[PDB]
């Protein structure tokens, strides 16, 4: 034998009741990172399903994680 127990990372916790403030792990931010570079910061209507996919891993919710880009992107105005 060798095998002897393996795995088990406890990793989720959050209370919410009238504030601002969202938690994750480096590898939200990291896929997220990734993510958003990918849609381009932007979620549209093709990007449904990766949005679904990528929660389906990370855990983030679109709004959350749409959210997330725009606390991203370039935050000030552009003229035009």
């Amino acid at each position: 034998g060798s095998s002897g127990s393996s795995g088990s990372n406890p990793s989720s916790s959050g209370g919410t009741t009238k504030r601002f403030r969202t938690k994750f792990t480096a590898e939200q931010k990291e896929k997220m990172l990734a993510f958003a570079e990918r849609l381009g910061w932007r979620i549209q209507k093709h990007d449904d399903v990766a949005v679904e996919q990528f929660c389906a891993e990370t855990g983030v919710r679109r709004q959350v994680l749409k959210i997330w880009m725009h606390n991203n992107k370039n935050s000030g105005p552009s003229s035009g």
